[PDB]
């Protein structure tokens, strides 16, 4: 209460610290919230939520206080280090973004959720985070480590993250700002402000944001990844950028999940930083998704999906968002590691990638250089429509704190130690136009892992001279050289063509560098 009028909130009456499943149940239900705090329970006991007008992230209100502490070690938006949101704020608009926050907050009741991100007490941060929303307190119950009863009694917070979704700034235009919203980090004061924003994923790849400044600078990875470990004790991570599979393949009932999304990569290995998992269930498939499915049940907490009068969900239905999603603690899938979410370094690293020019190959294994070239690169596409490229730098620009080359050289050294090796799968499109099938890419997947690929005969796709197989176990062969999905090979080059000279384009800023100019022979090459 008065260490709530430390932090800035005063006349706060009503204080849940720390809720249960049980109370937020409740809270989410209760007949007499109205607008966007209001859930509904459907027929898979799992309640459901609209997020608001914001139903995605917002990168453009995305800003971090540049001060003597970030200065010199931050990506910064406005240096000329190639393309980022980490756009720089005063220490004076911040003050005035806090007293927005803190006001909104003030005689409210509040909830306060105490959490761990990073499985291990050695890198992980103690984060509190305020909010007057339960179901925000859900989310981040769902997305971050729960705290044992006697780590909370000695909880020592280390990250601030104050939730202020209802208030919006008056003062941006003066303020220089790109709207009334703003989702801001103070790495003095470590704290993370949300105004405007009801969206849950800004706390979730907030803290992922701070995780990828500080980790890196003490010689972890942090990694925008998937994980997993097969009973042998084999580590997989799975690179990617949003809806190129990472979740949804990395829930595979013969591996043990670590994490669907966040991890990084030390002496010991690879861990999760978080607590629950993250899944899309935009047109969701029981039978091709029945682990993600069979999670969703009371404690997950369900996103702008459309949910019937009777109470079941349409899913196929997108009119809210493409992005409907579900959270749920991580406990929620049958086969995880557990009570910790780390396990060994990782031995197949994993780029996945939606390839809507339909030009690469379902698989290929990568050379050293190439996957150097791939992870900066940080390739997908979009069907826009229209083939819509993006390129973000270790498949996860939008959260990156320090430069590019930065997460290259620490992934790097962490591979070459484990002996690992690196594969670029196109989980996108065909020739066909439409996209391969869960089925074969979970095959691949497979034949990735048990080391069938590896051992396979393989010969070079021109172009992009990417190494891909002549055949591989339970896939269709003909789907594996991407030329056999047109009329001809020519129509596939066409494309090829295309494609190459955007990668060409983008890998352009990396060749300032000695190393940097000799990846570009490890890149398509017209
Ligand atoms: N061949 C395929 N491989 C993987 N996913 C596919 C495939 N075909 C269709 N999908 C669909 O694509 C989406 C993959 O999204 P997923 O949630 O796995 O992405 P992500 O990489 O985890 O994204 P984010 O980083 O936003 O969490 C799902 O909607 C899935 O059902
Ligand atoms: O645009 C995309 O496909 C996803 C993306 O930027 C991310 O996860 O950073
Ligand atoms: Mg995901
Ligand atoms: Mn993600």
């Amino acid at each position: 209460p008065q260490e709530l009028e430390a932090y800035g909130i005063s006349d706060v009456h009503d204080i849940v610290y720390n809720p249960s499943y049980d109370l937020l149940y409740q809270e989410e239900l209760d007949p007499s919230l109205t607008g966007y705090e209001r859930g509904v329970l459907t027929n898979l006991g799992a309640v459901a939520v609209d997020t608001g007008i914001f139903t995605g992230r917002s990168p453009k209100d995305k800003y971090i206080v540049r001060d003597d502490t970030t200065r010199d070690t931050f990506w910064w938006a406005d240096k000329g280090k190639g393309k980022n949101d980490n756009k720089p704020l005063s220490p004076e608009t911040w003050q005035h973004l806090k007293g927005l926050v803190t006001r909104q907050l003030s005689g409210k009741r509040l909830f306060v959720v105490d959490a761990f991100c990073g499985a291990n007490p050695d890198t992980r941060l103690s984060v509190r985070f305020i909010t007057e929303v339960a179901w925000q307190a859900h989310f981040v119950k769902n997305m971050f480590i729960r705290p044992s009863d006697e780590e909370l009694a000695g909880f020592k917070p280390d990250f601030i993250v104050m939730n202020g979704a209802k208030c919006t700034n008056p003062q941006w235009k003066e303020q220089g700002l790109n709207s009334e919203n703003f989702v801001a980090f103070n790495l003095t004061e470590r704290m993370q402000l949300i105004g405007g924003t009801w969206y849950g994923g800004e706390m979730k790849k907030g803290m992922f944001s701070m995780m990828n400044y500080l980790l890196p600078l003490k010689g972890i990875a942090s990694m925008h990844c998937s994980a997993n470990v097969g009973e042998k004790g084999d580590v997989a991570v799975f690179f990617g950028l949003s809806g190129t599979g990472k979740t949804t393949l990395s829930t595979d009932p013969k591996r043990r999940l670590i994490g669907d999304d966040e991890h990084g990569w030390d002496d010991d290995g690879v861990f999760n930083f978080e607590g629950g998992c993250y899944a899309k269930t935009i047109k969701l498939s029981k039978e091709a998704e029945p682990e993600i499915y069979n999670a969703i049940r009371r404690d997950a907490l369900l996103e702008n999906v459309t949910v019937r009068e009777d109470g079941t969900i349409d899913f196929d239905d997108g009119s809210k968002t493409e992005n409907t999603r579900v959270s749920y603690p991580i406990y929620h899938i049958d086969n995880i590691v557990k009570p910790v979410s780390k396990a060994g370094h990782a031995t197949k690293v994993i780029f996945l990638t939606a390839d809507a020019f339909g030009v690469l190959p379902p698989v290929s294994r990568l050379t050293a250089d190439q996957t150097q070239y791939h992870f900066l690169s940080g390739f997908t596409a979009k069907l826009a429509g229209e083939p819509t490229p993006t390129f973000s730098a270790c498949f996860g620009a939008a959260f990156l704190s320090l430069h590019p080359t930065q997460y290259a050289e620490v992934l790097v050294k962490r591979m070459q130690a484990a002996g690992a090796q690196a594969y670029l799968v196109n989980t996108g499109w065909n020739g066909t136009g439409k996209r391969i099938s869960i089925k074969d890419t979970r095959a691949i997947i497979d034949a990735i892992l048990n080391g069938s690929l590896d051992n396979a005969e393989t010969f070079t796709l021109p172009m992009f001279n990417l190494a891909i197989p002549t055949e591989l176990p339970g896939v269709d062969t003909k789907i594996l050289d991407p030329r056999n999905t047109y009329a001809s090979p020519e129509q596939w080059q066409e494309k090829a063509e295309t494609l190459a000279k955007l990668f060409i384009d983008n890998f352009d800023k990396y060749t300032d560098t000695p190393a940097g100019a000799a990846l570009v022979a490890a890149g398509p090459k017209l």
